């Protein structure tokens, strides 16, 4: 519980993971990506968007689910956890912006 | 609203900073001595916790106070800021229970 929090707090310090968690409850639309625009865009690379999906899963954030090679199409849909974690979330999403 | 949350998780990802915020979210007026905090965690070093203080301190969660009731007093107090963090981690640490 402490060092769980701990991890889960480092984790959300570095830099994508606390947006991508964030895309993958609203944007989505069945709470799954597909790589929609590979991202919206925005200044990352995905060399390091590859780095933080995985460490989401690593993380049991999130669960990837290759639907089909012959052409690759990947899903990365969030977990039981990560919708958990982002509902967690919304009280210091909401602070955040107060303070600001 | 963005890295403000990045920001401040870097620093809640740190070794005793997160224990140290919740430590003084239940202490009386949201504020503790010193020596309390020592005592009360175990195992930090007061190298470590004034290291910390002044971290939060920075961040603005944390007010040091120095009270001249003169035998002295210095006490850390929790400042809005830190009280509505505070507040706001509790949904993660249920969270964090859970699993
Ligand atoms: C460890 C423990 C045991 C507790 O209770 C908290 C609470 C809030 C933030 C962080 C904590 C850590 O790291
Ligand atoms: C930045 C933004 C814009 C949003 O929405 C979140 C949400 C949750 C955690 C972290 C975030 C960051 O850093």
């Amino acid at each position: 519980v402490c060092p769980y929090l701990e991890e889960t707090f480092k984790i959300l310090g570095r830099s994508w993971n606390g947006l991508i968690i964030n895309y993958l409850s609203r944007s989505n639309d069945s709470s799954a990506h597909f790589s929609d625009m590979k991202r919206d865009l925005k200044t990352i690379t995905p060399r390091a968007l590859s780095l933080k999906l995985s460490e989401l899963a690593q993380w049991e954030l999130v669960e990837k689910q290759i639907i089909s090679t012959s052409p690759v199409q990947i899903i990365y849909v969030l977990t039981e956890k990560g919708k958990a974690l982002a509902e967690a979330l919304h009280p210091i999403e909401a602070w955040a912006q107060s303070y600001v």
